[PDB]
């Protein structure tokens, strides 16, 4: 992957705010369907995603484009809405985190630019 202004923003602004939020803990590592006794979790949720995975990917320059990281956040949130029941608190927690995600994304740099300057030519 690479380091861009938008990915750096997703790491140092967006993930920094979401990771430390009071509602973050169920999303900080993959859903552990075995420990949770949920044999249908991986039958219903075909692309699991969580903030621990996204954070490690940002730390390791896994992404080539901010849009890929944004889609991972979206998948994490949508997985939660799809698997759980409308009135569960976890849905409200996902919704609260997603609102912050969108609020912070609104101030992301407009043009995706590489931050690593290379020798000209
Ligand atoms: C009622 C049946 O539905 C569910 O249990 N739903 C979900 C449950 C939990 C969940 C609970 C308890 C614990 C201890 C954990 N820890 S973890 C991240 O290691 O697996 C997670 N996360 N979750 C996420 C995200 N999305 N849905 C759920």
């Amino acid at each position: 992957g690479r380091v861009t202004n938008q990915l750096q923003y997703l790491h140092k602004v967006v993930m920094k705010a979401l990771w430390k939020h009071q509602f973050a803990w169920p999303f900080r590592q993959p859903v552990d369907a075995v420990k949770l006794g949920l044999p249908d979790y991986h039958k219903i949720i075909k692309q699991p995603m969580d903030m621990g995975t996204i954070k490690r990917r940002l730390e390791n320059n896994y992404y080539w484009a901010a849009s890929e990281c944004m889609q991972d956040f979206n998948t994490m949130f949508t997985n939660c809405y799809i698997y759980n029941k409308p009135t569960d608190d976890i849905v409200l927690m996902a919704q609260t985190l997603e609102k912050i995600f969108l609020q912070k994304v609104a101030s992301m740099p407009q043009e995706e630019q590489e931050l690593v300057v290379t020798i000209p030519k």
